[PDB]
This record gives structure tokens, C-alpha cells and sequence, in this order.
């Protein structure tokens, strides 16, 4: 239906909200964020777009965000929701049973292993069991009612490790680590596999993509992206992964590539209006 | 039966070969290595002690070693054997079916994922399938005729990841990662479980100890060591782990702690003649 | 007109500046470099010879160079220019529109993919687009106002890959890879074709030479050199390639071969005053 892209960074933190339509390839110019921010994460619950966490990198100063803002598509306006317990810059998020999980992120020099859950019915955040590892630039994916924290950065080492959360048991456990170390990678779920595209391994931006099969418990490489990129927006729409923007250790990308799992190929389908990195993206449900 | 300690580091790379008898608590001052080195690994095959890889850190310069030297307890003599294909400083080693596996390590700035095997009868090294990850300061453990590479450092990031080698199939496979990131940890096998004691997580030296059960595929913490230590010697003697020396953030340890798995307790049983880190340790077989 | 040879290595890093006249076959002994260096690159802009990057391998210690020095033929004198942003040993250089491009190279352990441009009239360096691959011992050629980075070493593997820079667009594209892997090869342009002579493939020094046709996008072998050589000086003078010195496996070459494209034959036309490798070579324009 539509692929949102909220915020991002180019010279400073951005306030752009734009929506891409895969059918005709048009870009909608929607209402801008109240506060500019990069390193945020986007998710859609009910029929509202949620902008979680982030950081406002401006010439005047840098401020980490604990703000949850809710975009109503009908009115084309943003409405503040209950803020998180702590600011979370470079955050990952996943949705289970209509509840938003705010995973990891940073507050200045404090790297979070803590995770908290938002209940939209109550407008209320509540902390859950923390991760085994501190993760910023973490990628999150939801599969079989289980949340996966994939890769990231613990303040010293970038991570190839991943861990699975069990909502019913309220506990974390380590799974098989990735083949490549990835911080700020695009993580999503397509069919019955966890995907991890792009990222930063400590010295190079990555174009390699690998997927995790839950039953075999093995990470397998697939066709790499055309442009290597970190801090990229990722989204699945009608059986195909879409990756939007990012940073290639150099230029802020406007490129948007699409992955077809049947053919195992990447192809640039469009461009964003301007180059940016660290965007929060989410698809309109259904 | 003796616990050998070869080489090590204190202000410069050491040449010490010393042997500890756990029965009476005595120390034997044996013949020194012909070339001093730290970051080496020790192993015992067919009644002979082998010193593998390492580096000679001296005031006159630094040289990485590809040397395999063989110590005969009967003659108290070091005799050179066939050198490895490439130098391997901060190496890990394991023994399967009388063959010595040289795993990972570094040569100057090259970090090895490559692995090679030594055949004592032929005095020959041959490369096998390389690891999925480049690892230096890697811990090696042999269990059920499979070789496990644990933790380490890839040149940028310290690792909690672990992978298992299959000699018959000649292939590596990533297993469940550790709870803690460990580079230069003491890795050994006790009662059908892989132990990972100490190490360096990128910031602090560790005193925590976790073990891996092969069937459950889970890492579990046990009682921590009294002293934090990285680049530590390790071996098993009559159902108990012996850790020797290491680096705790400033002092080079001479302490030697012993782990009793029944009581789940650590106790300092003896001291080495001088403090050191990066030693090659192996026990006399049987 | 003269073929300059600056620096080089034999036992230690050299300070020689010598100039060969192809007409009468004489050698000119010009003013030595202020600082000895090998792994540098030479180029001529506006009647001035430039010595870029390199390293001073001395008995007292090894130091990588970020220095740009300018030789004035009128005064027979070297003058320091603005240094590069980072030291670059085994550097490659080319010139587009009177601007010197510093491509890749190493700073001790760091292998650069970054590229920076020097403006002689301003005496300023500015970073441009970094390469898709990190390359040390990289050969550079300019053709149709596009800069080509060929072969080299990425810190792990020696490369047969090549890539093309687009100054106006400020981006890099990966072109067709070479038939042979070449690190430290002599790269130049002749009759609208990119040549890659000699180099090191990981095991042996090479005498084979292959050229790239830009329209057909194919690498084709030509007559090989008489001597195998890596880290060789190279240039083009009156429709013929001149390769100077290098390393063949044990002996530092003083040989200077010349390639005639019409006959497709190499021939030793002269010798340098002493054998050396890793020199910077360039021709007085016109
Ligand atoms: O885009 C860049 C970038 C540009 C230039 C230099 C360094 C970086 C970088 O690390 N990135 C990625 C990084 C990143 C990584 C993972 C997830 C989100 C993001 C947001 C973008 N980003 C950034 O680093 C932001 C953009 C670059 C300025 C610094 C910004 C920042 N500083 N502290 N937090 N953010
Ligand atoms: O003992 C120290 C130490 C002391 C003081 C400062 C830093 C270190 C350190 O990293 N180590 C551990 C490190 C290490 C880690 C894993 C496995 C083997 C070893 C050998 C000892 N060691 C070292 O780093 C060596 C001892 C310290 C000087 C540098 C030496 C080295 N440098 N490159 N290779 N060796
Ligand atoms: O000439 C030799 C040589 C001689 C003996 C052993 C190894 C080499 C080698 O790699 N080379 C080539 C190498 C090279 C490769 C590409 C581009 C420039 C150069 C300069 C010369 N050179 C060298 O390696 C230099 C000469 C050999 C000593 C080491 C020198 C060095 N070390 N780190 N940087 N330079």
C-alpha cells in the first residue's frame, strides 16, 4: 500500500515524512516531524505510524530522544504519545500482539541492553527482561511470536551475535551468530526466515545479505545488494524486501533496492527525494 | 604427571619451560626454549610436548613465529620440527587422533581464519577447511572428535561467537555464541562440556566462567575465578581445571587456581616462580 | 624530455632522483630527496615533478609518509608542499585537469580505500570518493578523463579486480577484472588502452602483460617482459612503455625494458645506476 520513511540524516537530522507506493512508484509528501531526528525506528500498529527514539543532530547541539510520536494518516498530523523510560538513539523495534518493543539504543555514552514495551490501548511503557548484550544500531525481527535482536554495537565491539526473546517466558537466549558482523543493518522477516542486509563491520560498509532459518538454525548468504550501506531503512511488501537509503562510508544514499526471493536478485526500483541515512521505515499493514 | 608451562610474557617474551606436579606441589625447572615467545600454545602427543606458534616480543624487535618445537622429557631437550605454513601469534591448538591442529592466530597484521594440521609420524603440515571467522586469541577445545573454535578477535571486534569443525566432512559450522565476549580466554574440556574461563571483552579482563553443553546447545555460567585474567594457560588434570597466570589489567599473574566441578568452587593451589601471560600449557597424558 | 625516477628501495629506502633521456641514452644525476622513501608515486604537473607518499625503511625505524614534495627542474631543488590527510605507502597516483589524485596505499596496518585530490594552485588536499575496494600497491591510469584503479592488495587477498572513477559524478564503478592477480604492477595508458605490466600474484613475480580495451571491456595478454618484476616504475614516452627496476624474487633489478606496440616486442634499452624497487616514475610532459 505505502512504505513510510520517517526522519533520517543529511548534514543534520531530518524531519521528512514521505510515503512510497510500490504500484505506481510515486512519492507522497506528508506532514513533517515535530522534532527532527535520526537513528529512529518506524512501526505500524492498528493504522498509525509510530516514530520511536532517535537523536536530533543539529548545529546548535545534539539531543537523544525518548519521544514516541504517532502519525495519524487521516488528519496528516503528528500527535505525541507517552515517552520511553530512557532516550534511545540508534534503536530497533518489533511488534508482537499490537505491542511495540523498544530494543536497545544509546543515551549519550550509555549503551542499552534494556528493553521496554508500549501498550497502545493504555499509552503506557513497561520494561521487560533486558538483553544479554548491550546493542545499539540493533536490528529487530518478529517471527513465530518471538522477537530477535540481531547484531549491533556494544560500545566497543560490533556484533554478529543474535538473541531471541520469549514474551510468554520473559527471557532472552543466544542463538547462532551471523557469518558477518553487522551494526546498523537492515533486519526484517520474509517468509519464514530472518534477513540481515548491509551494516557496518568495524571498518567497511557492507552489501552482503544473509538469512536465518529457524528450524535448521543456520545463517545463509544470498545475493548481495548493489550498493553497500549502513543505517538503512528496511521493509517487506508483498513478498519482497525493500531497502531505503543509508551510508556507504561516504555518500548518503537516495537509492532504493528491491529483493526478489524467487529469482535471488536485487534491483533499484526508485529513488528518494534526497539522500539520507538512519531512517525509520514501516509499511502500511495488509 | 606434570602440568607444563612454556614461554609467556613479562616485559619481554619468555623462554621458560617449567612443570608442576599436582600431587606434591613441586615445580621443575626444565630446559628453556631455544627462541623466546608469547602467544603460543602447548599440547602433548605421544609423550612429547609441542610448542606451537607465538611471537618473540623483545627490545630489539618483534617477530611472529611459525615454529613447531618438540620437547622430549627423557632427554630434557628441545628439537625443531617442521614449521607451519604461516606464522601464528596468539594461536589456539587442539589434538584429534594424534594430529595437532593449528587454529587462527596472527602474522603481523594478517588475522587468520585458516587452519592447518600436523602429522607427527610424517613431520608434515597440511591446510584444512578454513574457519567461518578470523580469530586470534582463540580458544580451542576437542570433544567427541570435533574441534571447537571459541571466541577470539577478528582484528576489529572481540568475539563471543563459536564454531565447530568436522574432521571427516572437513567443514566448519557456527554454533550457539557465548553469553560473554571473550578474547584470550582459557578454553578446555571437562566432563563432556566446553569450558571458557576468563578472557578480554574489549574493556575489562574477565573472571567469569561459562560452559557449553553439546546436547542442550546452551552456555551456562559457573563459579567465577578469584582473579580476572586474559591470555591465561589452561589444562585439565584428574577431573579439575587448572588455570595458570594471565593479565588482570596491569599485573602479570603468578597465581594458579583450580576448579572443582562437584563443589563448583575455585581455589588457589600454588604460584608460578614468576608472573606471566600468554603461556602455552599442556598436561602429561593419561 | 626525461623519464624521472625518484626514491626506491635497496637494503634501505633510497633518496635518488635520476633522469633518463631516451634520445641519447644518458642518465642525469639530479638533487636527492630530502627524506628517503620507497613505495611512493611520481607525477608531473605544469613542468614540476611531484613525489607522493611512500615509506622510509631505514635501519633505525620504519615511518610511513604523508608528504608531498615538489621538484623544480629549473632550480634542481626540492620544496615541501601540503601533506596528505593520511600517510600512504605503496600509493598509486594519476592526474586529471592538473589535479593530483592520491589513490589508496597503507598507513602501517590500515589499508586505504580513500582517495584525495591535490590542487597545485591552492596547495590543498581534499577527500573525494573512496574506492569500492581497499587497495595497496595499486596501479593508476587516466583515460578519457576517468581515473582507473587496478589490482593491488586489500589487506587479505591480492586483487585482479579494477574500478573506474568518474570525477564529475564523484563515484566509483567496478569494471571487468584482469586475467591475472596483480599487486605492485606497473600500470599506464597507451593508445587508448590501460596496460598492466608485471606485479605479484601471491606466489610469484610476474612478467606477463595485459591491456584493457575500454569499449570491448576485455583484458587481452600481450608479449611478456623479459624479466619478472613487482613494485616496478612505469611510464609512456613517444608511443612506447618504459618499465624501470623492481623485484623479481631475490634481486633488485636495474634493468629498463621498452615495449613497442606495433611490433609487440620488449627490449632492454638501458640500465639504472643501481638496482632498486618501489620507485616513483614520471615523464616531462609533451
Ligand atoms: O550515516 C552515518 C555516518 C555518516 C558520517 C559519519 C559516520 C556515520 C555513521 O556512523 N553513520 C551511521 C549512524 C547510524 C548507525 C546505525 C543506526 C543509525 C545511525 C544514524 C546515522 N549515523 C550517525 O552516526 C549519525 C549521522 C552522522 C553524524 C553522526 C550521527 C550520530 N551520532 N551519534 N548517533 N548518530
Ligand atoms: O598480557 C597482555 C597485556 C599486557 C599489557 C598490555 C596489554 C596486554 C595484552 O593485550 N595482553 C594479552 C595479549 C594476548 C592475548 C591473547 C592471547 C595471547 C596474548 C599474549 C600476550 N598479549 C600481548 O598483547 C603481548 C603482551 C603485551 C605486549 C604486547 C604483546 C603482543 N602484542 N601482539 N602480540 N603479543
Ligand atoms: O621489493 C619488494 C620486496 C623485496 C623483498 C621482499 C619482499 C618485497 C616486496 O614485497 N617488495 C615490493 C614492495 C612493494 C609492493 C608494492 C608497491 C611498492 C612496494 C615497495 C617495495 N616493497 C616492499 O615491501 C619494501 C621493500 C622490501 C622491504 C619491505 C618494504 C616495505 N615494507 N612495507 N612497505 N614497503
Amino acid at each position: 500500500r505505502l512504505i513510510y520513511t520517517a526522519g533520517g540524516y543529511f548534514r543534520q537530522s531530518l524531519s521528512y515524512l514521505e510515503a512510497y507506493n510500490p504500484s505506481d512508484g510515486t512519492w507522497l509528501d506528508l506532514a513533517d516531524l515535530q522534532v527532527p531526528r535520526s537513528g529512529l525506528a518506524g512501526c505500524v500498529v492498528g493504522g498509525l505510524l509510530y516514530a520511536v527514539g532517535g537523536r536530533n543532530n543539529s548545529p546548535d547541539g545534539n539531543t537523544d530522544s525518548s519521544a514516541l510520536d504517532c502519525y495519524n494518516p487521516m488528519t496528516n498530523q503528528w500527535s505525541p504519545c507517552a515517552p520511553m523510560s530512557v532516550p534511545r538513539n540508534r534503536i530497533g523495534v518489533g511488534v508482537i500482539d499490537g505491542h511495540i518493543y523498544a530494543v536497545g539504543g544509546s543515551h549519550g555514552c550509555i549503551h542499552h541492553n534494556s528493553v521496554e514495551r508500549y501498550e497502545p490501548e493504555r499509552d503506557e511503557w513497561h520494561l521487560v527482561a533486558p538483553m544479554l548484550t548491550r546493542r545499539i544500531g540493533v536490528g529487530v525481527a518478529v517471527l513465530n511470536r518471538l522477537l530477535y535482536a540481531v547484531g549491533g554495537f556494544d560500545g566497543t565491539n560490533r556484533l554478529n551475535s543474535a538473541e531471541c526473546y520469549y514474551p510468554e517466558r520473559n527471557e532472552w537466549r543466544m542463538i547462532t551468530a551471523m557469518n558477518t558482523i553487522r551494526s546498523g543493518a537492515g533486519v526484517c522477516v520474509l517468509h519464514n526466515c530472518i534477513y540481515a542486509a548491509g551494516g557496518y563491520d568495524g571498518q567497511d560498509q557492507l552489501n552482503s545479505v544473509e538469512r536465518y532459518d529457524v528450524e535448521t538454525e543456520t545463517w545463509t548468504f544470498v545475493a548481495p545488494m548493489k550498493h553497500r550501506r549502513s543505517a538503512l531503512g528496511i521493509t517487506v511488501h508483498q513478498g519482497r524486501i525493500y531497502v531505503l537509503g543509508g551510508y556507504d562510508g561516504h555518500t548518503f544514499l537516495d537509492s532504493v533496492e528491491c529483493y526478489d526471493p524467487d529469482t535471488d536478485t536485487w534491483s533499484e526500483v526508485t529513488r528518494m527525494t534526497s539522500g539520507r541515512s538512519g531512517v525509520g521505515v514501516a509499511v502500511t499493514l495488509e
